[PDB]
């Protein structure tokens, strides 16, 4: 109920006029983009107007649909190719309620979560690696037993915490490329929450799992060959495998069958009961 409109007002009209205000933001944010890929046009006058105009793209990141999302994404892809490092101060306020959002609230939501991958996919501003603690910390306290009690005669698609739990796993996939301590932890709470949920077959959340394990693809291999005296874990990985978002970690597993086969071949006189597993 402000200065959007003239004469046709938002408080008893709905989806008559949130679609038209939806196709006149991704617009004029389409307008803006082009305004500012030409230099000379945008670039250079008036000193700071295309940080003006950055500091909306990065304030069109909090709203709820995902079209305006997406826009504002190829918006920010298409004119960060002429990057400057004059940029220092509306990071400081652009991914800043989003980053205060992550903190010790309790509820997150999709779409932030979803705008908050796509700010991600840049390397500035979180070299700390700490977002990834307290993700760790948000998705242990969102596979809570209270919490899943609630899952309890449902089914888990259509459930929220279900799809704030797929979120959390799928932004780890746009992590800044350090040391994964989180890769241990990450892959025994999602087995420890398939296990609690007793599926045994495709689950909901193994997807951002595949595309996290896919990316860096060169500790898990290790971490596989480290542990295959685990069913659970191999049952895990031959479902993760055939995915295809996971293209690059099967060739990691082709050319290291025979490394399985030693292995298998050398650790079953040690046991000789659980040779059939």
């Amino acid at each position: 109920e402000d200065e959007s409109l003239s004469t046709n007002i938002q408080k008893t009209t709905e989806y008559s006029t949130s679609e038209q205000l939806v196709q006149l933001r991704i617009a004029c944010i389409k307008l803006l983009a082009i305004a500012l890929k030409n230099e000379e046009f945008a670039t250079a006058q008036q000193g700071n107007i295309r940080i003006r105009i950055l500091a909306v793209f990065f304030k069109t990141m909090l709203k709820t649909s995902p079209e305006i999302i997406n826009t504002t994404y190829e918006a920010l892809k298409g004119s960060l190719a002429e990057n400057s490092k004059l940029p220092k101060e509306l990071l400081q306020n652009g991914l800043k309620p989003l980053l205060m959002n992550l903190s010790d609230h309790q509820k997150l939501t999709v779409p932030g979560l979803d705008a908050l991958s796509k700010l991600l996919e840049l390397l500035i501003a979180y070299f700390k690696v700490e977002i990834g603690r307290k993700l760790l910390d948000h998705l242990t306290a969102w596979c809570r037993v209270e919490v899943l009690d609630t899952l309890f005669g449902q089914d888990l698609a259509e459930q929220m915490p279900t799809k704030i739990i797929v979120s959390i796993i799928n932004i780890f996939h746009l992590l800044p490329p350090q040391a994964d301590m989180f890769l241990n932890d990450l892959l025994l709470k999602v087995m420890l929450l398939e296990r609690k949920l007793r599926l045994q077959l495709d689950s909901p959340f193994r997807t951002p799992l595949a595309r996290y394990l896919n990316r860096f693809h060169n500790p898990v291999t290790e971490y596989f060959k480290k542990n295959m005296t685990l069913r659970q874990l191999v049952l895990f990985m031959c479902n993760i495998v055939q995915r295809p978002e996971a293209k690059e970690l099967a060739e990691d597993f082709e050319k290291e069958l025979d490394n399985f086969y030693d292995f298998y071949i050398s650790n079953i006189p040690k046991n000789q009961v659980r040779v059939v597993s």
